[PDB]
DNA sequence: CGCGAATTCGCG
DNA sequence: CGCGAATTCGCG
């Protein structure tokens, strides 16, 4: 019960905390729909949070009914809660990723959306299509 | 229950 | 040199 007509998001990490990047792809074709170049310091959960909100914004702009898949139960919970509960220290090194997460929380607090946000079940369906690698 | 101090899980 | 959010037991 995979919905092939969907958007898959995934985060790539080199260290956690460490360099993080993300992208969103068409689950069927693998076409890259958006991508964010590496941010020097973040966490996987913060990058997944930003990836899903970027996906929500991308689909909303297009009036799309496609769902979003993410392999991160944590980040899905944070998006539904409209609050990213990261433990990453707030300092000048982490200012960029915190700014982007604070703004993504603000976007969720000021917009509505209909997009279903679904867990990708890696142990049945293999690697999420947006995977890095 | 109120809490500590463990283990587990999926992920990169 | 892990992140977060589950659990499980201990011992009240």
């Amino acid at each position: 019960e995979i919905i092939w007509e969907s958007l898959s998001v995934d985060v790539g990490s080199q260290g956690n905390p460490g360099i993080v990047e993300y992208k969103g792809v068409d689950t069927k074709t693998g076409e890259v729909l958006f991508e964010r170049e590496p941010i020097p310091i973040g966490t996987n959960n913060m990058g997944e949070f930003l990836a899903i909100v970027h996906g929500l914004r991308y689909l909303k702009e297009r009036n799309s009914r496609k769902p979003i898949y993410s392999n991160s139960q944590t980040a899905i919970k944070w998006v539904k809660d409209k609050k990213a509960k990261s433990t990453l220290v707030r300092n000048e090194e982490t200012a960029l990723i915190w700014k982007l997460v604070d703004e993504a929380e603000e976007w969720l607090n000021t917009h509505t959306y209909e997009t279903p946000i679904l867990k990708w079940q890696t142990d049945k369906w293999g690697e999420i299509k947006a995977d890095y690698g």
